[PDB]
């Protein structure tokens, strides 16, 4: 992996980015293509390997679930991504609910609960993080009457906790805990924190990496389902 | 474009891989699709459904990538793995048993006695007789199938499944929703186009538009209500 021949590149109009700060950041790189377009889950198995070093287990898990957002054989756009309730769901750590604002861009308002979480300490970790799920849930609670919470979003949003957590640690993601100055980069600018310090992780992120992970930040955040509790997502576009 | 005498049907040997659905395993028998049945992609299936049946992209990618689900591989499927219980593959199948009580799989004639003597007194499959045959088959999952699951999404994708038969082999107008049975027959029993019989392929395009009315009313006219678990969870993945 030559870091220096992926540099960073702000998104113009030509190129799509989605509601995904990890796919946008490796598009941002060239790990994906910059503009954004005709990516396939063979580019990003690829892709998250070459720039995180996460295996294809769950990248080719998520992959093909994110492919039935498009309308296309075998590749999205990644704006596509942003299709409510096939992986895309309420009480976002960075974007608004689809109800009630931006479902796709990121939201320095919203991103506050989790900018200010683990006060006094340099890194987020599974306590701050299962703290933020439960503060961000209670104000899709409160302010959005449309919202989904089930057993399926639940587990999507510690996936996606567990995802930031790991790939932009200090290098050892076993541990649960990343630098404050890392992941408050890769949200707000989407940009890999190589000048902060960062590094690709030397440990392979996997499944069973990340398992113990989600379920510890879902147990510590209290959480109870909303209304029919249905794991149904939604399988096409229009 | 398209030469059907370059694509003979072939018996499918017990090695070659063929799934549930007799849509793919008949391009499959053709040389549509591979005739092992493997390394099979959605640019395939729609290239393939559109060669053989003048199905059109819109409804084979929308199938094609949930299929896709059914396997470890990031872009490819083999036919069996579309056997997964409760992705596509559901309970009251028109030609294979559910998988609590038999074999999800292979066509079964036993079971395919239902729709092979539905529509009696006319030579065609119709809508009419599709909707009764789902009735027919659901009642009996319920009855036998102590693990039966019917939610609005299984209600949706076999009345679907129904209106590909009879749009796929129609006597050329798809939009007419009946089906020569002679036609229909072969297509299960034998996953075979049956072009000797005297079917020829859509000039027609099958499309979602042309297929929601008739999956609408074939739904209306099988008197489908909820049962139970109406939740339309599908299985994201093999284990
Ligand atoms: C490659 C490693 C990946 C990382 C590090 C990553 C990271 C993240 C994070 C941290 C979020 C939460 C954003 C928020 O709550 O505001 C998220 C959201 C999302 N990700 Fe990813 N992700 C990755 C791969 C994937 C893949 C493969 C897909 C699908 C192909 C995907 C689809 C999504 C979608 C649709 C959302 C929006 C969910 C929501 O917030 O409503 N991600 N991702
Ligand atoms: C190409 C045109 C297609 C036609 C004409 C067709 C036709 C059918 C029919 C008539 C059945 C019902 C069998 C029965 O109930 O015994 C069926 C089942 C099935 N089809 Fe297709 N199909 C097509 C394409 C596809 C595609 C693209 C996929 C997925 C990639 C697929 C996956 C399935 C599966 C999994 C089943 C089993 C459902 C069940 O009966 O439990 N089909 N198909
Ligand atoms: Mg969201
Ligand atoms: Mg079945």
């Amino acid at each position: 992996v030559d870091f220096s021949a992926h540099p960073w590149k702000a998104p113009g109009p030509n190129d799509s980015r989605g509601p995904c700060p990890g796919l946008n950041t490796l598009a941002n790189h060239g790990f994906l293509p910059r503009n954004g377009r005709n990516i396939s889950v063979p580019m990003i198995v690829k892709a998250g390997f070459e720039g995180y070093n996460v295996q294809s287990d769950i990248l080719i898990l998520a992959g093909k679930i994110g492919m039935l957002t498009s309308r296309e054989a075998d590749t999205i756009s990644l704006e596509d991504l942003k299709l409510h309730g096939t992986i895309e769901h309420d009480a976002s750590l960075s974007r608004e609910d689809v109800a009630i604002g931006d479902n796709l861009h990121f939201n320095e308002a919203i991103f506050t609960t989790l900018a200010n979480s683990n006060p006094g300490a340099d890194v987020y970790n599974i306590s701050s993080a299962a703290q933020v799920q439960h503060d961000r849930l209670a104000d899709s609670l409160a302010r959005n009457p449309n919202v989904t919470n089930t057993d399926l979003t639940a587990t999507i949003r510690s996936s996606e906790s567990a995802f930031f957590l790991t790939v932009m640690s200090a290098g050892d993601p076993l541990r649960g805990e990343a630098p404050k100055k890392f992941v408050n980069v890769f949200f707000r600018e989407e940009r890999m924190p190589i000048k902060e310090g960062w590094k690709r992780s030397t440990t392979p992120i996997t499944i069973p990496l990340l398992g113990p992970i989600i379920e510890r930040i879902t147990e510590l955040s209290d959480w109870k389902p909303t209304g029919d509790n249905c794991g149904a997502i939604v399988l096409s576009p229009e």
